[PDB]
């Protein structure tokens, strides 16, 4: 009922939606990039896909990601991430039993 | 093109996202209503859920839908439904094969 609780639940559902659309066995490809670009604009989020080494592959708003959040993702953290106010949500992506990358959402 | 095609792209992706969120096996319940009220407000769209009889169950902006657009949905129409100059997008919802209703968006 809290506005903060609703904003967090909403970014969580968006991030999981987005991760469900990605081909995580082929992360760095044109098709996945388009999905992220189009979703980003339609859903009012900034979204980036990051590989396991912390390199940003593409994003709806440019090929960039907040360094501290990417560090958190590489360290194994998921869910709502720890900015200081600004809303962030990250999930790991997996293919055939192995981690292949991360998706990071910023609300926006 | 250009601001129009962007608008059409966004309402399509918003519609698909909202459709994914719904429990289509129990369309007329309080949980689904909440999902549409919350997500409709956060995405800044008007979204209504309609049963297979054309009855409007709930919407993010009140329990209404344009009558001619509901009729087109009941007729089997999907996608951009868009009248002259008002933007609409509609999708059927299914549970275990069976059609259980429709989601109708209008821009906002």
């Amino acid at each position: 009922t809290s506005d903060q609780r609703k904003a967090e639940e909403h970014i969580e559902k968006e991030a999981k939606y987005l991760a469900s659309l990605l081909d995580a066995g082929n992360l760095n490809n044109q098709a996945n990039e388009k999905i992220i670009k189009d979703a980003g604009g339609a859903l009012d989020v900034s979204a980036s896909v990051i590989d396991t080494d912390g390199k940003v592959l593409y994003g709806s708003n440019g090929r960039s990601a907040d360094s501290q959040k990417v560090q958190a993702l590489v360290s194994g953290h998921e869910g709502i991430l720890s900015t200081t106010n600004k809303l962030y949500y990250g999930l790991s992506l997996r293919s055939e039993g192995e981690k292949t990358g991360y998706v990071l959402l910023s609300a926006s």
